């Protein structure tokens, strides 16, 4: 019999055995397993994407990116199990390093010391430096996408929404749809942006920093436009200069339709926080994406001075590229690319 976990097939033997359910991830069931080759427990997530084009797109994005990335602060893919033949292939099993928890869970239970916050933020930005050096955007950074171990080591995961950066094609309408998690969206997303620039990830990191400082999401919008109102509830109404940068006619009109809001000083929002952390937070949560701090500058910020060290901050060999643009491909074609991409792990 293939191994079973809570009524579900988990066909990862004989190599991986001694399974334990650990949770539901974004794609399906995840277990811990004993790897009989490397003599260690690992994480295995069961993906069943093939009925839907979007699940197929995200699965392929994640696999292609994570096979190509290698970095301490980024989750790997160690092994992939799928069927010998494509018709047989209904599930893909992605094997990853087993971690202890994620930041989302840690923040439910623990107030973090300034030291831990500083180190966590370093690691996020260290990993993001590498991602960005490959001209890749994560586009869904949030606490639950940051895995942690007992040692405070941090790995960014869940690259299903990643894209190659494309600042030339960033511009789009007002009210455009967006996939990434609401609370971590930059203001421009709700205004003129498709999220194809690096500044999109920096915003999300700033939201995570705020959350590490207080154990509350800084901008817990309930709906699309509400999110932006929460943002402006802290940043205040945008400056003249920043209004003038938005090209969408609709967007700046929408902004002018809103009631004026007073900027809430960071001092006041986080009274016990390190002033250096707040200065960096300010620079990450800047309304105008052009003026927003970049990953290398954030790393070089005084707050992270005990860690910043380019000699210990690897970068990618060269820019990433999709071989095919994945969004005009039907699911049967995406299933074939997934088959191909996973063949290097077949006996
Ligand atoms: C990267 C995002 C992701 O894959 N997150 C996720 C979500 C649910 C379950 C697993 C999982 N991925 C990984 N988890 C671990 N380790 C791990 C997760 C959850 C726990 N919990 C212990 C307490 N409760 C029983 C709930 C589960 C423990 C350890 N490691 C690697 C990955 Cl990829
Ligand atoms: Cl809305």
């Amino acid at each position: 019999g293939p191994e079973m976990v809570r009524g579900q097939v988990f066909d990862v033997g004989p190599r991986y055995t001694n399974l334990s359910y650990i949770g539901e991830g974004a794609y399906g069931m995840v277990c811990s397993a004993y790897d009989n080759v490397n003599k260690v427990r690992v994480a295995i997530k069961k993906i069943s994407p093939f009925e839907h084009q979007t699940y197929c797109q995200r699965t392929l994005r994640e696999i292609k990116i994570l096979l190509r990335f290698r970095h301490e602060n980024i989750i790997g893919i160690n092994d992939i199990i799928r069927a010998p033949t494509i018709e047989q292939m209904k599930d893909v099993y992605i094997v990853q390093d087993l971690m202890e928890t994620d930041l989302y869970k840690l923040l439910k239970t623990q107030h973090l010391s300034n030291d831990h916050i500083c180190y966590f933020l370093y690691q996020i930005l260290r990993g993001l430096k590498y991602i960005h050096s490959a001209n890749v955007l994560h586009r869904d950074l949030k606490p639950s996408n940051l895995l942690l171990n007992t040692t405070c080591d941090l790995k960014i995961c869940d690259f299903g929404l990643a894209r190659v950066a494309d600042p030339d094609h960033d511009h789009t309408g007002f009210l455009t749809e967006y996939v990434a998690t609401r609370w971590y969206r930059a203001p421009e997303i709700m205004l003129n942006s498709k999220g194809y620039t690096k500044s999109i990830d920096i915003w999300s990191v700033g939201c995570i920093l705020a959350e590490m400082l207080s154990n509350r999401p800084i901008f817990p919008g309930k709906h699309y436009l509400d999110q932006l109102n929460h943002i402006l509830g802290i940043l205040g109404s945008p400056s003249q200069e920043d209004l003038n940068c938005i090209i969408n006619l609709k967007a700046r009109n929408y902004l002018l339709s809103l009631p004026h809001k007073n900027k809430v000083p960071w001092n006041r929002l986080f009274p016990n926080a390190d002033s250096k952390a707040l200065d960096l937070l300010d620079k990450m949560l800047t309304f105008n994406p052009h003026k927003r701090i970049e990953v290398e500058q954030a790393l070089a910020h005084p707050y992270l001075e005990q860690y910043y060290d380019p000699s210990d901050e690897p970068i990618a060999e060269a820019p990433f590229k999709f071989d095919m643009e994945l969004d005009d491909l039907p699911k049967e074609k995406l299933k074939e690319l997934i088959f191909e991409e996973t063949a290097r792990f077949q006996p």
